[PDB]
């Protein structure tokens, strides 16, 4: 039968990675049960949640085998010779789905991209489903592994992960830089977020002792084909494209859709600005907002440096729709749109007409000259602010991007600034 493994929480700090494990369990179920139906899944979830470090993705891939059983004793094999199990923040979960079951699981994959999860939900639905699973201690994995079956995807992305030897492995990449801006000039937008132009800094390249060598998104397959022989680096030996939900936004809710804000929750929300952007400690911006839920925290951090600017040029009455996540009572800016500017009459001196100086007040109700010359007027001159800010969306620079984070380049509204 055709049945959807889902995996997570497998990896650890120290140097393995749930999508490393699963080309694994893949290869050694291919040789023994069956064969792998389309591409494995990479999903990602909920951002906000600890116990990450880094990222948020589980795993999953359908398979086409005789006895659900045995390709759960492959699983089960697998994990326990690659599984960080010493780690106590490691949990592995799997699980084994029917294929007509699968989508029975849409909400709670939603709820998990979304929202935030007990592993007591998950032990409820298995118990309901009668769904065969792996737990390895805390069974923590299984919400993710759940999820990464459930996961509906309207809008979609691939990742080409590729990985490192063994042997390397906690050891530096290595790999030739131009080599990949080369790639992305040729391809992008095909292959996108790969790359960082604008701060000079490769961005698909972990800096972590996991198996992975470079992960590159990108649209179609013959895109990401094209970027791998494109590209110069260390040994490649394993390698799997991935269809995911990188760059979405399927982690924000509508304003329209929540009654009250809630930390552990993305946003897409509309409001005017109250409080003034101000700088802080690491290089922080903040400044205040009104909604339907009132006044509200949205800060750019210093890692989005340049986004920082775009920022600092915000002036109360201004009205902006933001996309970030809620963590500690604040929005973390991932995205933003400037809907309509604020405008802003002033009643300043008559420029002066010969030398175009300011003229000075000619004393109390005297209206006002210029010594300079022999030259006066009568009345104030109003006028409309012009500052360095056009309407419509900004995004934050892709080495700031979040794994969920929409880039501008993918979607089709106008007033994109995209910078390179
Ligand atoms: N919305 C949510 N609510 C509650 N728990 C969630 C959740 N989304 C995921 N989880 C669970 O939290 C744990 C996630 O931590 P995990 O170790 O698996 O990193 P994951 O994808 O982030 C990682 P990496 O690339 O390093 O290897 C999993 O057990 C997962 O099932
Ligand atoms: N995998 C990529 N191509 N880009 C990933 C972006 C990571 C930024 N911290
Ligand atoms: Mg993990
Ligand atoms: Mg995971
Ligand atoms: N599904
Ligand atoms: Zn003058």
């Amino acid at each position: 039968m055709r049945v959807w493994v889902g995996i997570d929480d497998t990896d650890s700090s120290r140097g393995m990675c749930t999508t490393y494990l699963a080309v694994l369990a893949m290869e050694r179920v291919e040789r023994e049960l069956g064969k792998v139906i389309g591409f494995p899944r990479l999903i990602r979830l909920n951002p906000t949640i600890p116990y990450k470090t880094r990222g948020n993705g589980a795993v999953s891939f359908l398979v086409e085998v005789d006895d659900v059983g045995e390709l759960v004793d492959v699983v089960n094999e697998v994990i326990i010779e690659h599984a960080m199990l010493d780690d106590e923040k490691t949990n592995p979960g799997a699980v084994f789905v029917d294929e007509e079951l699968a989508v029975k699981l849409k909400p709670f994959a939603d709820k998990a991209i979304k929202d935030v999860l007990q592993i007591d939900e998950a032990l409820f639905v298995i118990g309901k489903y009668f769904i065969p699973h792996l737990r390895h201690k805390k069974g923590r994995g299984l919400i993710g592994a759940l999820a990464a079956v459930g996961a509906e995807l309207e809008d979609f992305t691939l990742e080409l992960i590729a990985y490192r030897y063994p042997e390397r492995f906690g050891t530096e990449r290595e790999y030739d830089e131009e080599s990949f801006f080369d790639m992305d000039y040729e391809l992008y937008p095909q292959t996108f977020d790969n790359v960082d132009w604008c701060n000079d800094v490769v961005v698909c390249i972990p800096n972590t002792p996991c198996p992975v060598l470079y992960g590159i998104r990108g649209e179609s397959v013959e895109a990401l084909y094209k970027a791998m022989e494109s590209v110069k680096t260390e040994p490649v030996d394993r390698r799997m494209i991935f269809v995911t939900n990188h760059a979405t936004d399927m982690h924000l809710i509508g304003e329209e859709e929540v009654h009250r804000l809630e930390n552990y929750r993305s946003y897409r929300l509309r409001g005017r600005v109250t409080l003034e952007p101000y700088d802080i400690e690491g290089g922080h911006v903040f400044f205040e907002i009104d909604t339907k839920f009132g006044s509200v925290k949205c800060a750019a951090f210093e890692p989005t440096k340049q986004f920082r600017n775009v920022i600092r040029l915000l002036r109360k009455g201004d009205v902006v729709e933001v996309y970030g996540s809620m963590k500690k009572d604040t929005i973390n800016l991932e995205k933003i749109q400037i809907v309509e500017l604020a405008e802003i009459w002033v009643e300043k001196n008559p420029i002066c007409p010969s030398c175009g100086r300011r003229m000075e007040s000619a004393g109390r109700g005297q209206g006002f000259r210029c010594k300079k010359c022999r030259t006066k007027a009568d009345e104030k001159l109003r006028e409309k602010v012009e500052r360095e800010l056009q309407p419509g969306f900004y995004e934050v620079p892709p080495s700031a991007r979040r794994h969920l984070s929409k880039p501008l380049i993918r979607m089709n509204v106008e007033g994109r600034h995209i910078f390179r």
